[PDB]
């Protein structure tokens, strides 16, 4: 990979394909272009966290429709970590091993998929803390199966930016399936 | 290094790579350019305190998410010092040796990473003292898990500058994870 | 040194480097330029009191952070004198010999570094006397760990100049860590 060794990871697939793991969309596009140039399109794929999370969510929409979960993390791409709700889980260890097996089959570059339970109260508390940290007025509204944090009042361009970066960061960690943020409209 | 011996340090890595330690961003960019010219990009890396602190923080966000800490200092780059909260520490000596080991692995140029406990009350007091030194009006607001110092009133261009330099200096020493500064908006 | 024998001193270093001691910034710049011309940059350094005081202060900020001190004087550059607070000293003779040893190592051109205790009440009294000498109105404000002298009223261009020269002189002798001067704003 050369000077690109820090941006990308090449992983072997169970499907005999090669996977290039990228860190963002701009690297993903560029990497796909390089592939589409040397004609490796049929033999290699470029992956990223955001796309893979969307792709697996589609599959879950049809196979595990009532599933209470957060997000998959790929800090170690050969061993992704699937974050599930601790409070809202209904499945036994055996059923969770089945899910993990089916997730592995969907990600040919993954040795295994670890299912890890995450606390809902913690999920919402980390959202609150980040808003308190920036002395942002907000209302926490608890609904059935989620929480909305409504950010209130006017904010300057800097504060609008700093709040957007917090929100973006939160979603990258937790996904947008449980806690959501919104901006007050008056 | 020649006439550059005072700005940079060359350190060997456990990964067989060479590390050039720089003092600021402008030296870091220039040093990377020199490397990108002689084609040492694949064999040498340029490091600085600010970038390394951000890089390790990312890793801690996922592996030690509840960790109460300040900052890593590199006054001796082969032996960085990781400043942890004395009051908010929950880990035993053994758990702190584990952390230190994992920090070492992340910094191939470090012989060891020393974990040092720093007093929260001291952290906030040094922030206060620096504001008192400049006869700056401020409110200290104690929150849960932090302190905000809100600098009040109008200030002339010189005083705005001298307050920014204090704040910048404070953050370089302590990081921005516990004590924060803000400017009053009226 | 020739006609330059009165402006500069050449001192040998323990590090095998040669040190040129200069009296001001303009001589320091000029001396560095001469060196950067004959290619002695890698073998000789130019030093001055102001820069050396800043350089050692940085080191003390991290190694002796609570240290109550004034300034280092180089009237005899091979034997600098480090002025410490007599009232606010907490260290024993042994601890002060340790400090002196570490200061020596930081100044390869110094045979030894003498640590000398200076009286805080004397430090503030010399500030007062110099202001009384010029029939300057002022308020002495005693704070915790320092004194501010606030110079009051309007002054003509000559008096503004004479007060600036006193202040500049004071700081050169005592540093700016204990007594500070300020100008009243009305």
């Amino acid at each position: 990979l050369g000077q690109e060794k820090e941006r990308f990871q090449v992983l072997p697939g169970r499907d005999k394909m090669l996977y290039v793991a990228a860190q963002n969309e701009r690297d993903t596009l560029w990497a796909r272009q390089v592939l589409a140039r040397g004609d490796y399109d049929k033999n290699a794929r470029v992956i990223n966290e955001n796309e893979e999370n969307k792709r697996i969510s589609i599959w879950l929409d049809t196979y595990y429709p009532q599933l209470a979960y957060y997000r998959i993390h790929f800090d170690e791409p050969r061993k992704p970590v699937f974050w599930l709700s601790r409070q809202r889980n209904t499945m036994s260890k055996k059923e969770l091993e089945v899910l993990s097996q089916k997730l592995r089959a969907l990600m040919p570059y993954a040795d295994s998929v670890n299912i890890t339970l995450m606390d809902d109260v913690t999920a919402a508390g980390q959202a609150e803390a980040g808003l308190k940290q920036q002395a942002l007025p907000y209302s926490r509204r608890n609904h059935k199966g989620g929480v909305t944090f409504v950010i209130q009042g006017a904010l300057d361009d800097v504060e609008i930016l700093r709040a957007r970066q917090f929100v973006d960061s939160y979603y990258r960690t937790w996904g947008g399936r449980y806690v959501q943020f919104a901006i007050e409209l008056k």
